[PDB]
């Protein structure tokens, strides 16, 4: 996601908290940010370009095979350089497991509990954002060039950031958080508040990430790829047909990452 | 050390308590632990990465020059930026100062208990105190059996867990036990001498015994479980032996 995803992601996660995952997470975060997971969400995606973390480029996506339209975690979880576990998968896995070593204090110099905490959040909000777990030949959707309504964009944009945009313009007065609280509603009072269990429950971390992944890679040929060609125009149809399938994807993102964070720390 | 090894460091230390320092950390302990100091001497490894805490952090070691195979404090005895005394003998000496002025009245002092007591223990670590390039062996990735492990992380738990399982049923307790027992049945000019000798202690033990022999990528097992066991349960006792020393010192 673009920022607005992921600072939705956690803050709908972050007030899911139980009080030893709310605390461990006050305590992971510095000073300034004033006890706000979502001010530091967006921060891996600034780092992965530093030499010290460009280990963590590889980390935000999965790259399937082109027209495949599922997901296979031996196949397709690693770098270019067929490096294991070196996708978004991969990347939940490792920072989950850092954090139940912190629990008990057992583990040494090697981790930095606030980094494991940052790419955690982070890499729940992209494992859930469909055009990041798409096709190896478009990037995701990158290499397809499109106008969004009136303007030039491409099709993983569409899907980090226009949909997301375009809602907050049109019903929200371009305000994040009431979208957001829009997305809390859903959720606990309406179309998706009797899903919650359904959508916490998905085994052991390593079946979770493949559940997570694998709707993703459904949803973009179903929703994101589908209808959609190089230098076409997309606009109302568009727009209406896959907010819904956005706004979900975010609701489950941060409802899945509170259930990890609770379930490391308390 | 991991948790285990810093609960029985503690526990042999509270049971050398004189009457002074046994009524000092009663006092300092919080009504939740019941009395139990080591319950609560692992917390410098949780609040090592809190931003309130992130100074603790170089705390925790000593990195000494590859191949040195000394440790010498003026040389040693710094965080990665230079920041003098921020190394595991710096604290010691920093928070033994500290519990100093709790009789009299004259920090926070359950604090400056739980550092130190948690702190003698890692001093007493051999890894605590390897070289600089490898981390004290932490980026030595190896096989401890079976189980993908590292020599920092063998020396911290693995060959204590490994005992713990083969000889007691998993109970740390009774290895506590069998360890109070064995050196217990038969002093230095200043703190910083101590903390000088424990650093040396240390740094030896890891040339000889720690990085000797390991290759990376490898298994250890069998020979090299039993041949370091008896020195890892010798600074086990050492740590809760010397710690106990100080405690009753100060208070
Ligand atoms: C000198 O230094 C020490 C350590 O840095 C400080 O002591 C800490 O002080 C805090 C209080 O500010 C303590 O934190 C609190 O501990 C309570 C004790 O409960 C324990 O036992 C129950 C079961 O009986 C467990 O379930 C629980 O997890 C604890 O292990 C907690 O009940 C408190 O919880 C409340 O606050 C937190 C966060 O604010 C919320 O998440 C909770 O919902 C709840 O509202 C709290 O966690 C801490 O234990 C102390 N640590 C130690 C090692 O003693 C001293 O305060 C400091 N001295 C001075 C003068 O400042
Ligand atoms: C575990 O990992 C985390 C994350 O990697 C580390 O946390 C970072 O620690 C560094 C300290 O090295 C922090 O960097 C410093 O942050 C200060 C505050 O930044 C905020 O406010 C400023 C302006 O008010 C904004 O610009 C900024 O966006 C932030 O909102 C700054 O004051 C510091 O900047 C100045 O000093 C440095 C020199 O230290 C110069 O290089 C700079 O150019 C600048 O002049 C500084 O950047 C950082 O914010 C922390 N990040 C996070 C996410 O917490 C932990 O330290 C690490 N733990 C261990 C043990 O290593
Ligand atoms: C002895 O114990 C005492 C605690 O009782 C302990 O004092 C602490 O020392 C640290 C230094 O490591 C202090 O933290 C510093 O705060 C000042 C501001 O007042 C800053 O100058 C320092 O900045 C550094 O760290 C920044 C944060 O990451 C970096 O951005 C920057 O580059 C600097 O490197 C640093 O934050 C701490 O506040 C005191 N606390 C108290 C209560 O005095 C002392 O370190 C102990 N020493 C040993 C050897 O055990
Ligand atoms: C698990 O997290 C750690 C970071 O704590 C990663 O460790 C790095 O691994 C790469 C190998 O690709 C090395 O180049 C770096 O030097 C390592 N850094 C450290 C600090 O150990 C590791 O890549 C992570 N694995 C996954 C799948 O996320
Ligand atoms: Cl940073
Ligand atoms: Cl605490
Ligand atoms: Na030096
Ligand atoms: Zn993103
Ligand atoms: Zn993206
Ligand atoms: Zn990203
Ligand atoms: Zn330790
Ligand atoms: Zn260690
Ligand atoms: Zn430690």
């Amino acid at each position: 996601w673009s920022k607005e995803g992921h600072v939705m992601t956690c803050r709908i996660a972050q007030g899911l908290l139980n009080d030893e995952a709310a605390h461990a997470v006050k305590m992971l975060l510095p000073e300034y940010v004033n006890g706000d997971l979502s001010a530091l969400c967006v921060w891996p995606d600034q780092v992965r370009h530093w030499y010290k973390y460009k280990w963590t480029s590889p980390l935000h996506f999965i790259d399937t095979p082109d027209k495949a339209c599922n997901f296979d975690y031996e196949r397709d979880c690693h770098d270019q350089h067929g490096v294991k576990d070196m996708c978004v998968a991969g990347a939940i896995q490792n920072f989950t497991t850092q954090l139940s070593h912190y629990r008990e204090g057992t583990s040494d110099r090697r981790y930095n509990m606030t980094e494991a905490l940052l790419f955690l959040s982070h890499f729940m909000g992209d494992i859930h954002q469909p055009m990041h777990v798409g096709f190896t030949s478009d990037a995701g959707g990158n290499s397809i060039d499109l106008r969004w309504f009136r303007h030039k964009s491409n099709l993983h944009h569409v899907w980090d950031r226009e949909i997301i945009l375009t809602a907050a313009k049109d019903y929200y007065a371009k305000d994040i958080n009431l979208l957001e609280e829009d997305i809390e509603g859903d959720f606990t009072d309406g179309i998706w508040s009797d899903d919650l269990a359904s959508w916490r429950e998905c085994g052991n971390v390593f079946s979770c990430v493949n559940k997570f992944a694998t709707e993703s890679i459904n949803i973009a040929c179903k929703w994101g790829y589908k209808g959609v060609e190089a230098g076409e125009t997309l606009s109302d149809d568009y727009f209406n047909s896959r907010l819904p399938i956005v706004m979900k994807r975010v609701a489950q993102g941060g409802i899945r990452l509170a259930m990890l964070l609770n379930n490391v720390f308390g």
